[PDB]
């Protein structure tokens, strides 16, 4: 009978990968005082100062290997659990290895991670009965599709879909600044409001195999 939730959790390897690049951007934002300083102040504004270690902060992360979800079935409860799960492409896919492609990674006062771009292949196993469809109205589907890297320690993991969402919105107006400037993997975008965007020059693939998770 059905998991907590589906999804394609990154095999070993690929999680260490995908983690240590999570770290190194963190100490980045966190080793120059310009970018620090505009995080901690959408974080704690003006509350008593207190020193602050990013990957301290954002050391809250959801259990089991990293993982991109696709479905939250919470066991056939959920609303769309029993559609999701009976597709013969659902079926077909569960325990095969996919690939990938991480464009980029992000940091909000709120969760840190890594943006998926689905290949249409993939697209087949994204669910279309997400929750808020007005957040990523007028965008791609699959566009919420990510890598929870952390979030902070009153911040449900779920958040960082929202958060990469108004991300992608801001950047379809074009509120996105001209990049603050280039870091090694890329260009670096301040949003506004403590959101912060590494736009990698390639694209990480990381492997990992589509299944079901269990509490």
């Amino acid at each position: 009978f059905l998991p907590l939730y589906f999804g394609w959790f990154l095999t070993k390897k690929s999680s260490e990968t995908l983690r240590k690049a999570g770290q190194v951007f963190l100490e980045e934002l966190g080793n120059h005082k310009a970018f620090k300083k505009e995080l901690r102040h959408f974080i704690s504004g003006d509350e008593p100062k207190e020193k602050l270690e990013l990957v301290s902060y954002f050391g809250k992360r959801p259990p089991g290997v990293l993982h991109c979800t696709t479905k939250f079935c919470d066991y056939g409860k959920a609303a769309g659990a029993e559609e999701y799960a009976q597709q013969e492409v659902v079926k077909r896919s569960y325990g095969k290895a996919f690939k990938l492609s991480i464009s980029a990674l992000f940091v909000t006062p709120k969760t840190a991670g890594a943006q998926v771009v689905l290949t249409d292949q993939e697209l087949q196993l994204w669910p279309s009965d997400l929750d808020k469809p007005s957040a990523s109205e007028g965008l791609p589907p699959g566009s919420r599709a990510h890598v929870t890297l952390g979030c902070a320690a009153d911040v449900q993991p779920v958040q960082t879909g929202l958060d990469l969402l108004d991300i992608l919105q801001q950047v379809k107006g074009g509120s996105q600044g001209e990049a603050v400037g280039e870091l090694p993997r890329g260009k670096l975008y301040s949003l506004g409001k403590g959101r912060w965007m590494l736009s990698l020059t390639k694209k990480m693939e990381v492997k990992a195999i589509f299944t079901g998770y269990y509490g």
